[PDB]
């Protein structure tokens, strides 16, 4: 009667974040999930084996809490198509692009049987869709662009210090974000003079427009994430600029052709229709004071 799956996650504010266990190995507010750098659905299977049975050797450091507006909305799916789930965070942090005769990510993941389903804020896009399942979007956003206050101002994507950057402009992404991919396949010279300012993960992007004084002028990324970040910062020392553009929508993925894709797609509109989405917005995007 009921469903076991296998989830993989990728951590991105404020849809999946980690905290360690407790002193228990337990997870309040939150779901175990491990954290073990593979790809291998084998390895994977002998870890969450171990995990649930009575000579638990899982690696300590392979144990996290995941928790987020995409946890969140994992739960609730969990519970009305009535399964329950292993979770494991995918190995090389990537949401997945053709790199070298394969896929990587997230989508090398469900193509392998490594996973049933990913749930993040995973971008829908053609070159994914033509080889997994994408549910409608359970979240629709644009790329944006994070600066400090009183630094670089922009109109948006095509604002000409982007386009032919004063000497030392610093900007960039992370390195095969959405917005890497919508810039190189759009503006191939942004693309390029980009190499220089690229990071290998949001944190880092956010953490160098934070130092005084800062380590990059400007960072383009998906604005939910970005107004996320905007949200928390205690010195309102950051915000997001010019108008939206790349508007793209996250999807929860499956292997090509599954079928739970529609029975997915069918509750997100139920969410949606009644309210569900708007709670965990408001859940995940507080305001709070300067």
């Amino acid at each position: 009667n009921k469903l076991h799956l296998r989830v993989v996650t990728l951590i991105e504010h404020p849809f999946v974040f980690t905290r360690e266990v407790d002193d228990e190995g337990l997870c309040p507010a939150g779901q175990l999930c491990l954290d073990p750098m593979t790809n291998d659905s084998s390895m994977l299977d002998r870890l969450f084996s171990s995990l649930h049975s009575s000579n638990d050797t899982v690696p300590i450091k392979f144990k996290k809490c995941c928790y987020g507006y995409c946890i969140d909305l994992l739960e609730q799916l969990a519970e009305d198509m009535n399964f329950d789930f292993d979770l494991y965070i995918v190995g090389d942090g990537k949401y997945g692009a053709w790199k070298n005769g394969h896929w990587t990510g997230l989508v090398g993941d469900l193509l392998s049987g490594t996973a049933n389903m990913a749930v993040t804020s995973f971008s829908i896009n053609t070159a994914r869709s033509q080889v997994i399942d994408f549910t409608s979007p359970f979240f629709s956003t644009s790329l944006g662009i994070l600066v400090r206050t009183r630094g670089t101002e922009l109109s948006g994507i095509h604002d000409p210090k982007l386009h032919h950057p004063s000497q030392g402009f610093r900007f960039g992404t992370v390195r095969e974000s959405s917005a890497e991919d919508y810039v190189r396949q759009s503006f191939p010279e942004m693309h390029e003079y980009m190499r220089r300012y690229n990071v290998p993960a949001t944190p880092d992007g956010v953490q160098y427009l934070k130092n005084d004084p800062e380590k990059l002028d400007a960072f383009i990324m998906d604005k939910a994430l970005l107004d996320y970040e905007v949200s928390i910062d205690a010195d309102c020392k950051l915000l997001t600029v010019g108008k939206p553009f790349a508007i793209e929508g996250y999807g929860i993925g499956l292997p090509p052709n599954s079928p739970l894709t529609s029975n997915i797609s069918e509750l997100i509109s139920q969410y949606k229709s009644h309210g569900f989405m708007d709670v965990l917005h408001d859940k995940w995007y507080k305001v709070v004071p300067c």
